[PDB]
């Protein structure tokens, strides 16, 4: 069983709730599963190719016949980035996501990724009715950090970052996803404390059974 | 009045469906109205730095009392161009947002955009319970071009560019919003002529009104 545990959050000295949660999760799960490879993602010290115009000219050039070779150097390391984060991406049996709010949604590195793994004949497949998903096996948990709270209520409607992530997991084909809030910490920094341990305590229990 | 012409398409009007659109909207309001400035920001062509770890580092030595001397070369470059995007984006009366759908939501820049235009104590303040927005004056339209029909019914609610950019529009002040959608090319190519006809219809009515 392999495990990605792709994390967007920046190195920064304040340090992190997400983090904290996702890391007692992993440690959890290696205890559990002394066996299973756990891969370490940082979305910010990881080459994710953004969709931009050398992107589609190689596109182009693999539409009209040609190969790789027609590639200028830089169109070459873009396709070549974004072919091994799919890979990868399509190798792994288990996601983790370690994500914070900003601006109601996520870091935008987090849309980059998806794009990359997001690709015709590997992680979707068109059909008469639209693009439909491939892939089979999959289960995904997603640790989000939010100032306030979005986990259920009125607020749901603008946790653009969960709903976008979960979409996107379901559009390829994995819709068995898991979900733990870090929330209201600026909301309510004199609990934040508890708030932080909560998290930490219903990560380690779920990594028993993820 | 001043108008930013805000696009994220690696391709131009003859390649693209919304830019097309997007076009013929900047182009029949710039006849309307000859004394209004319109200032064209390519996305793909502008320099938006991701917030990250320098970024971070950054704010925290302008907090700390310490000046643009403090930081590094590096940090001097992102928080410049962060406070060139924030500085044009607030100035300006008008904002016009042309997207196409990628994997359900935007490209990732568009994000970064919204990343760079919405800090504290410029476009939204801090109270007791919660941030609340600065920016009064202001209206907005969004193009988005999109392969399916997510204006209404069941897959509005995974329309998420849309959504989550009027979401941080609203949550800085801008809350006239207009949107136009450009959809369905792909569900129905032999109606997709048809589509951008009606649709650039609708910008250039919208234009004598904007
Ligand atoms: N930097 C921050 C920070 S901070 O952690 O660095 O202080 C925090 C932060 N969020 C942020 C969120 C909530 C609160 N405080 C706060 N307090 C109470 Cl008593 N109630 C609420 N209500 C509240 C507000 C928003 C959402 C949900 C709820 S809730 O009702 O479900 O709790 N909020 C506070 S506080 O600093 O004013 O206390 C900052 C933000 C930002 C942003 O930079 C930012 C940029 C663009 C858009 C939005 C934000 C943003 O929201
Ligand atoms: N490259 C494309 C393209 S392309 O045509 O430009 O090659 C197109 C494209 N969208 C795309 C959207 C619709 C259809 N076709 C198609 N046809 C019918 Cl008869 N019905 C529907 N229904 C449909 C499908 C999706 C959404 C809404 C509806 S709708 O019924 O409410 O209109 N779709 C087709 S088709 O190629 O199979 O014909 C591609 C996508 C992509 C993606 O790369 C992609 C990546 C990640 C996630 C999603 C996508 C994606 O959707
Ligand atoms: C740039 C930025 C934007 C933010 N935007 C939001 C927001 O829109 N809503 C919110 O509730 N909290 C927001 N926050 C607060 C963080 O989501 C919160 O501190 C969270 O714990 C950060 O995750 P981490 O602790 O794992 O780093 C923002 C913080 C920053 C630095
Ligand atoms: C990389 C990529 C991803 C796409 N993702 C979606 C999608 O999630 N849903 C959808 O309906 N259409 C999708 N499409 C189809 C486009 O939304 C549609 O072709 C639209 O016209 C593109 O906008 P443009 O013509 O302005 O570039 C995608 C197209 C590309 C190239």
């Amino acid at each position: 069983t392999k495990v990605l545990f792709i994390t967007a959050n920046p190195n920064s000295a304040e340090g992190s709730f997400g983090m904290a949660v996702g890391e007692a999760f992993i440690e959890a799960y290696k205890n559990e599963h002394p066996q299973d490879e756990v891969v370490t993602i940082d979305l910010f010290n990881t080459t994710v190719p953004a969709i931009d115009a050398d992107v589609f000219a190689a596109w182009g050039k693999f539409a009209a016949g040609e190969g790789f070779e027609a590639l200028t150097e830089v169109q070459q390391q873009k396709v070549a980035a974004m072919n091994t984060n799919l890979e990868t991406f399509m190798n792994a049996d288990r996601y983790v996501f370690v994500t914070p709010m900003w601006n109601f949604s996520y870091p935008p590195v987090v849309k980059a990724y998806l794009d990359n793994v997001a690709i015709a004949g590997k992680t979707f497949k068109y059909t008469e009715n639209g693009p439909v998903g491939l892939l089979e096996g999959k289960k995904a948990l997603h640790i989000q950090a939010t100032g306030g709270v979005y986990s259920e209520g009125a607020y749901a409607a603008v946790d653009f970052g969960r709903n976008h992530l979960k979409t996107v997991l379901g559009f390829v084909g994995v819709n068995d996803t898991e979900y733990i809030a870090v929330e209201g910490m600026n909301a309510n920094p004199e609990k934040a404390q508890e708030i932080k341990e909560a998290a930490i305590a219903n990560a380690r229990e779920l990594a028993k059974r993820f």
